């Protein structure tokens, strides 16, 4: 599944910031308006048993420029919070289920 980083109308959002996906699909992170972003995933706010760091960007890296991605296949159940780090003050925050 592909997830907009900022929307066409410059907003600190992903796009889209709640969906479900079945454990293992690979999701895109696809960096399209309104710069710099990045993804990380939140360690309070993960199934027990994942590791943040594997399915997250360091945060010194930052996407720039349109068309990057990152991407991540989540394999664990449950419920993620991922989040911009430029932006997660400004509520660039979303929620994968993982089914
Ligand atoms: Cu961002």
């Amino acid at each position: 599944v592909d997830v907009l980083l900022g929307a066409d109308d410059g907003s600190l959002a992903f796009v889209p910031s709640e969906f479900s996906v079945p454990a293992g699909e690979k999701i895109v992170f696809k960096n399209n308006a309104g710069f710099p972003h990045n993804v990380l995933f939140d360690e309070d706010a993960v199934p027990s048993g994942v590791d943040v760091s594997k399915i997250s960007m360091s945060e010194e890296d930052l996407l720039n420029a349109k068309g990057e991605t990152f991407e991540v296949a989540l394999s664990d159940k449950g419920e993620y919070t991922f989040y911009c780090s430029p932006h997660q003050g400004a509520g660039m925050v979303g929620k994968v289920i993982v089914n």
